[PDB]
């Protein structure tokens, strides 16, 4: 079997959080080493990519690898029945034919078990290639996901410039026009060879932040010509990124 | 005349918002021994049962007995209006034509005072009969209206399984199923002689559990063939009860 | 040019929040006394009168004076993106061509700015006259609030009778009546010589009320057959007063 003990079960919830906007169906990938997933949100724009390792979890068994295929508003809906305070665990038999997550309260008198079929699911078979950056900033997460909510009431697309000392997002539309200027030092860290400056589509950053609540840094990679990597480290334990193309 | 002054005038908002849902109007049955009324969900699916005695009100006067019909969404509309705050009498002359509420808030600077007309209702006589129930337990209102929310996600309807020592509710439904099981000890405390296993609509107790306010404690009884009763005592005063019968 | 800088920014998020639902469009009239807007709903009910007075910013320049056609509309959507905690300063070139709001928050790092397009706007000439009032009421803005809240859900009109020594309102409709009496000393105080018993719709009340936040005390100023005055003033600046007149 399968077996992930998670004592911070709310890593969890977090975690489905963060995807359900984006994605219905995919693949957990489970294996010896932890757990991943990878899929291109459900309207083809950006790729999510989540890491989930053994270590992080307080106990952990895989005896074969396997590949579920999760509904993910299900596994959502089933994970806003745990408590923020639970222990989750997650339990597959290996043949991969239903998951079950189990909530257990801290007081240990109150036991949750949801068992929820799983599907086989054709996917598209992606690979993520080797990248440089020019570009890497690194800030708190909740001003990332202050700017990108501000700058949607002014337009579509926020123009992102990042210079050795500070980076500027701008968006204009009907209204008027916008920027805000943040400057290198929360702790905003630029590193950088090549200056660049790219265009993203405000909605898919908006479902990016959705996964705010699971790290209070975010760090954003980029470079001329290759997709924005909107990074989110779970500590301890992997990471959340998300990919997305710059506009033009 | 009838008066009825409730100092911890929250109660009566509570037990208002704890029936808005079910019933649309009703008979308060106004006695020297304190307000009644019974009446059947607005689908006839249901049955509510609500006692607040005399000694419970600080000052309580009742010349002549009453059959006050009440438009409940209308008591609830001005309870809405009453602080959490205030002292609450209700006041009507015998002949039953309007009834007043009156708020006055602690600092006596500040009165209310509204008057809803009353109706005549032909109402449906019914009787509730004597009862033994094989099974009673008693448990958090929080607890129990939280197993309501969220096995809801899963099903329409919940199996409350009981035995001596624990109880279990389950539903399942197009995502998979779920259970939640309950230990025997906040306190969770089971007497029982035969162990029941029976079934309800979840819609149902989600409309009783909006009784939650009103008590931290709730009491499930049970027997095969006869309708659960899901009691909230308001303390020092009386109960609110709902039954519901079970499913096949 | 035009530059207001005002440190407790949040006076001009609250006052964008006062005025949005009754205003769409309207000249500020900016001078070297301060910045003056006065506008009829657009319903053309109520006139809004706002002055924010120079000596109430921090800084305060005006080289000539101007009428920006400001859409409110827009400059509501763009005061959401300030912090509560923002300095924020309003900036024009004299040919009033755009406006900016500049934001920049306490830790120094972050900076933002909007420019906003400005309109020439045709508007309606008006002057308030002269009045003196038989009567002025000053009372807690949260309880004008409540009682504006709480009358709404029993009529459409309220009925506000003042004494030397107490306040009533009134209101009735399909459910019943309500009525709330103030008492003269939060602070209550009426100066009246002539009582007064006016009418005024509970919709326009609701607007004005929008402005609550910006100050604790409301003050209400009557006189048979004139419009209500319902002034909120803005602490060291200047005031919001709104002006409707009674029903027949
Ligand atoms: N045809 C594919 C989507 O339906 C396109 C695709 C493939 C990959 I691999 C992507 O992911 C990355 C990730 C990092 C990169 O540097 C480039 C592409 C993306 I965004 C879109
Ligand atoms: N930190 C200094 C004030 O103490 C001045 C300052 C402020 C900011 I915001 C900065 O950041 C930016 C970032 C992007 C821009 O386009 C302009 C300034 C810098 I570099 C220096
Ligand atoms: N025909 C009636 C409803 O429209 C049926 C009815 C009558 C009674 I009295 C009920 O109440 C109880 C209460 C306790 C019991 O043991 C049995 C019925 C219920 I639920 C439905
Ligand atoms: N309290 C013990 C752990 O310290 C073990 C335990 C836990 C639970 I949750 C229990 O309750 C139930 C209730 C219903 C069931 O179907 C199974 C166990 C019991 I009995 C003992
Ligand atoms: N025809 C105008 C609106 O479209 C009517 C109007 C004019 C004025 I000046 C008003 O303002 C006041 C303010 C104070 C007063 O004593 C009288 C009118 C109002 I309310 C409506
Ligand atoms: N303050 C006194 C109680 O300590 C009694 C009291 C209460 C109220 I409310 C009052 O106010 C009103 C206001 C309007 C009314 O129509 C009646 C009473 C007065 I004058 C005296």
């Amino acid at each position: 079997m399968f077996e992930a003990r998670l004592v911070q079960g709310s890593i969890l919830k977090k975690v489905l959080e963060a995807l359900k906007d984006l994605i219905n169906e995919a693949c957990w990938d489970i294996s010896s080493s932890g757990v991943n997933l990878q899929s291109m949100d459900s309207s083809h724009v950006s790729l999510v990519q989540l890491t989930l390792r053994s270590e992080g979890f307080d106990t952990y068994r895989c005896d074969r690898n396997l590949a579920m295929g999760v509904n993910l508003t299900s596994m959502s809906k089933i994970l806003k029945c745990a408590g923020n305070e639970d222990i989750i665990t997650l339990r597959a038999e290996d043949n991969a034919d239903t998951l079950a997550l189990v909530f257990e309260a801290p007081n240990q008198e109150k036991v949750s078990d949801y068992e929820m079929k799983l599907m086989d699911l054709d996917v598209e078979q992606l690979g993520i290639p080797e990248q440089e950056y020019s570009c890497v900033v690194k800030m708190p997460s909740g001003e990332f996901a202050r700017i990108c909510r501000d700058l949607s009431h002014i337009g579509d697309a926020v123009v992102i410039s990042c210079a050795k000392d500070g980076v500027k997002f701008s968006a204009s539309g009907e209204l008027g026009n916008g920027n805000i200027k943040l400057s290198q030092t929360e702790a905003v860290t630029i590193e950088m060879n090549e200056p660049v400056q790219l265009t993203f589509a405000l909605r898919y950053l908006n479902f990016f932040t959705k996964a705010t609540p699971l790290s209070s840094t975010v760090t954003l990679s980029m470079s001329a010509d290759v997709p924005l990597v909107v990074e989110y480290k779970i500590a301890d334990m992997g990471h959340l990124k998300y990919y997305l193309a710059p506009k033009i």
